């Protein structure tokens, strides 16, 4: 607890939080998507509803320390609060994301930070099809929506979407789920930059005591 | 008055807050559920409606205080704010869980924290079959989200769901709920984490009903 | 302005916040419902939804005040952020409740504080029978979610709920309303805890 | 730019905020509806949803300034959260109104502000008769909830709805929409409080 | 990293924000949408739901830097909420606007600000005739709610709204759709305000 204390003092106190990346020092972020059930098919609006989990990681020397300084804690949990975290966003969103999980983030003592928001997103897809048995593919693009390809790259290490958590008894089959790193040029300002690209075929299954 | 206003003080002014478990100085929490409704079936969308209450229990020496030093106040009310909370999370939920109970815990002088937050749940479940006698089973495991099983322990005091606050005109019938500590391995990591599995078995109310 | 800014920051800033009653020093709190609409009812899910304004009262020695001191200024109006509310819930919800008024009390110079929150609720409720003659009965208690009665007692001045801004051409036509203080134990006759029980017996209007 | 952050400064850090009124100095504010639509009707919950506009206005002597002072600044706009508002309410609303535009004032060197929130509100109608030629009237009473007539006196500059950005292809046409200052007096207390009854009579398009 | 932290501490932390424009010190701000998608139509209702987002460009003294004086920076990244933005409303809303895009904004060492927020809105439309050839046409003003022409101008740099990121398989597709500058009048107060006049010409989705 003490140690620990210090160690998010150290941190967190003296220095101000990390501003985002920039041309001189830019930033990897790595990807993954959990599929874990496809809710809401909408054929009058053409939406389509995901839950998924995103694991998201990059790393900051600002977040580094020592663990024999600091009673060998190798990493710890902190509130998403305390740290800067990527803008990745759905691009072809039709709501809000609603987050799922918690805000809070796993810091690791070389830097490394893992953030895993679990999201249900509405988005635009075209279901006519589903009910077939070739069935229906749609996408969308993840990216940061204010940084350039200059500042912040996005990768995968596959370009498998993870289907282990996803639904056994959903009311849609996964046929196909990748994850492709994709290069993108702005429109006005034409320099680039960094999406991933989600793409789902799939389809309609066949085969002194108190408390109140 | 007086003498609350000198314990808070002392607990929150002067210390951080709890940090959180690490493996060093790992935490156990108590879960227990006491499932109210059944609220809402989706037959299109595979998504089950629950209102429950979920009682929480932890213990940090950080909160403990000697009674006799504060007018022998042995426990008192305080908002959530004020003190860490597990992150407990419905790891098939489709929606973000609702808040039905105010945000306030009970902290008692040897360091013991009472949090019972009231929710309505959306989650995964088929009910094909609850317009039957059989009815139909669904489950929804509760985990910590970023806690591993080296920081965060989970248990509950009994596996038998609590039905007594269950709403007797409800739409559905209960016949059998469970709560069960269960031991999980992650994916890409393989390091172990536990959840409890809200396991309950219902059906659409009828007469009576196996004869 | 001036005499209610030093009242303010005489009772606010000074010192801190009520924390809350301990079993010593315990508090009653008194509810008064004014129903003002069955809006919704779904047989589907047993759900009713209520329109309702909630009186509360109760009263606290550090906000006492002597008018003499502060211009004659008798009582005052306030964000309820600048002070401690009871945590009333109602026990069977099944959303959470909507606010329908501004979040301002009125305090009095005796340490009086009166909220009043219109509320949208939504509650567990069978309706079958509710287009019917004799119509159907539903009820919902209100309670301290985390005191017991050894901290907190609830009351009423009147067992009727007050039906004086009931909307004329509600779909629902209201047969009887009643408030009324019930002592309850949690679980298997543990300690003690207060409810007011909110039993409203309607059916369809003719 | 350097001016009005003076001005700023002046009036909203050197001293606290307005604590709102009090019987022994009260306060008028004028209020004015601007209906832009009927947007919804539903007879199986009698709720009917329209989207307005309302224009307030108030004045107090702590946002007076001399123009001569700040660069002949004479008026500037901020942040509703920089000053106090007067808590506006529908009385007989079934959903949290939803804000349509965004929480700024303009406050005028004399001290009077306006702020004229465009809002979405839910209200207690019930909508027989709109398929008619005849048509359906509703009325929503809007007043102070925590402030009695001796602390706040609601005014309007004409008892006339304005019309002029009244959806033209509309659902509903209007009929008739009016804005009428009303005393009234509280269920337990007896001491009077004002409204403003918005009064709208309509029916569908032909 | 160190560069940028000195340069958002001395343009947040040292001055307070900009507080606004006014009739001596007016401000330019340059709005650009760029349609995304007619998701939905309630013909009970006349609503209308458009995705899309809108590109906003200012540009203010107060946000200038010289790049030699912090390693080179050209341009940053930040909060919304460190800086003012304008109070660009759509007047025929039905529903608060919901945001799907971050409230981050890049700010330029001219002083230039470019704020592009991806926006859901329910707008005041009659569909009646979408179901067919000719389709519908809907219009919605965006406009400052509480600055007149005096103080705010809007302007456009294409009288054509963008639409390349308008999804391939909508349920409605675009005739036409346009981006236009107009002059207005407040009722009570006849001084003059400016909006951006988006009108959409669209039609359910249909050779042989
Ligand atoms: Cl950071
Ligand atoms: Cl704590
Ligand atoms: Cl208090
Ligand atoms: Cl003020
Ligand atoms: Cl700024």
């Amino acid at each position: 607890q003490a140690n620990l204390m210090r160690l998010k003092s150290d941190l967190f106190n003296r220095s101000p939080m990390y501003p985002g990346p920039t041309k001189d020092d830019p930033l990897t972020v790595t990807l993954g998507f959990f599929l874990q059930d496809i809710v809401k098919v909408d054929s009058s609006t053409n939406e389509v509803d995901l839950v998924y989990y995103e694991r998201q990681r990059w790393k900051l020397n600002s977040l580094m320390w020592d663990p024999n300084e600091y009673g060998n804690i190798t990493d710890f949990r902190t509130s998403a609060a305390d740290i800067w975290t990527p803008d990745i966003t759905a691009a072809s969103s039709t709501r809000p994301v609603q987050v799922l999980s918690p805000q809070i983030a796993v810091v690791t003592h070389d830097g490394s930070v893992m953030f895993s928001p679990a999201q249900r997103l509405s988005f635009m897809c075209d279901p006519t099809g589903v009910d077939s048995e070739e069935g229906v593919t749609c996408a969308v693009k993840f990216e940061s929506w204010v940084y350039s390809g200059f500042e912040i790259d996005l990768k995968t290490d596959t370009d498998q979407v993870d289907l282990s958590s996803y639904y056994a008894s959903s009311k849609y089959e996964i046929l196909s789920a990748t994850q492709t790193r994709q290069v993108q040029h702005y429109k006005g300002t034409g320099e680039p930059y960094i999406d991933v690209n989600l793409v789902v075929k799939f389809r309609e299954r066949r085969a002194h005591h108190h408390h109140h």
